[PDB]
């Protein structure tokens, strides 16, 4: 199966893949509501990662990797698309390349119903944050900048408004 | 976390483990009582593999394996201790080395009340229906061998009394 990598997966990529695919997905949009106190903050001084939020106009560009056909003989896992703040799902992915086919992904999503979720505020506060934190994973800013200077390696800017705003507004802070 | 790997997991080494551990855990027997569908036999035509039973006499040898942290750093993967014919607990794995202490590790098992469930049968049955089997992973037969070549690679065929007899019992099958 394929799963749609729209943070970190991008460019974290030690880990086993048989195939990856740059591409976007459609009628979602990435945000940095997601909480973080086990990689980019810690508890009593969270930090902000990226979730996925239903958006009819909403559009988030990424990478999309193949798992390889598991080991374990004995068993069999089971995907679960219902689940506690985090939801799974399927949707369609279009590649860049238009010589693929778009085709169905699995979308791995923490909920509003999650613990971790912080939700929306005004970006001035996201930002600060996230200068502030770091976390077992390493540093709040690093995150940012890896996903902004990650998500630029494949599009323009303006193909997300609220990842670049952040980084600028935070770069800016580094400055002062 | 560490998990345990009672069966293909010994030889199906092909995937990605920090580090691994030859040992055995307690309370425990591996049975040839799991039906296989979807590995070494296909619906219809049912192969069998193994899974752990409680045994207050058990004993089960295999191997420890470490697993890589997980990079995505967007949503927390959980372990659900409960679930649907399949169990997920720990146990104290002894390593075969005495120069390492014990450890808990992460059990994976199909229980009476998994679907695939296909529970004890005399063993000329077994054999048998292990002989005719194939599957999207390959011949039941295949399976049994490495794994019982691949206990005996770490102890003596006295450690499973069940998988050796039924090797036995399959390679004279293969005479006839």
């Amino acid at each position: 199966m394929w799963v749609f990598g729209y943070g970190s997966l991008i460019w974290k990529v030690d880990f086993p893949y048989q195939d990856k695919l740059v591409g976007y997905i459609t009628n979602y949009s990435r945000r940095f509501w997601q909480g973080s106190t086990d990689h980019r903050g810690v508890p009593g001084k969270p930090g902000r990662v990226v979730t996925l939020v239903e958006d009819p106009a909403g559009c988030v560009w990424g990478v999309a990797y193949r798992l390889p056909v598991g080991k374990e003989e004995e068993v069999k896992a089971y995907l679960d698309f219902g689940k506690g703040g985090y939801r799974t799902t399927t949707v369609i992915f279009y590649p860049k390349d238009p010589t693929t086919k778009p085709f169905s992904v699995l979308l791995y999503i923490g909920t509003c119903d999650n613990p971790d979720y912080l939700g929306p505020a005004p970006l001035e506060d996201i930002a600060e944050q996230i200068f502030n934190a770091a976390g077992p994973s390493g540093r709040n800013t690093e995150y940012l900048f890896e996903l902004a200077n990650s998500i630029r390696n494949l599009v323009p800017e303006e193909a997300d408004e609220h990842l670049f705003a952040l980084e600028k507004l935070v770069k800016e802070r580094l400055e002062g």
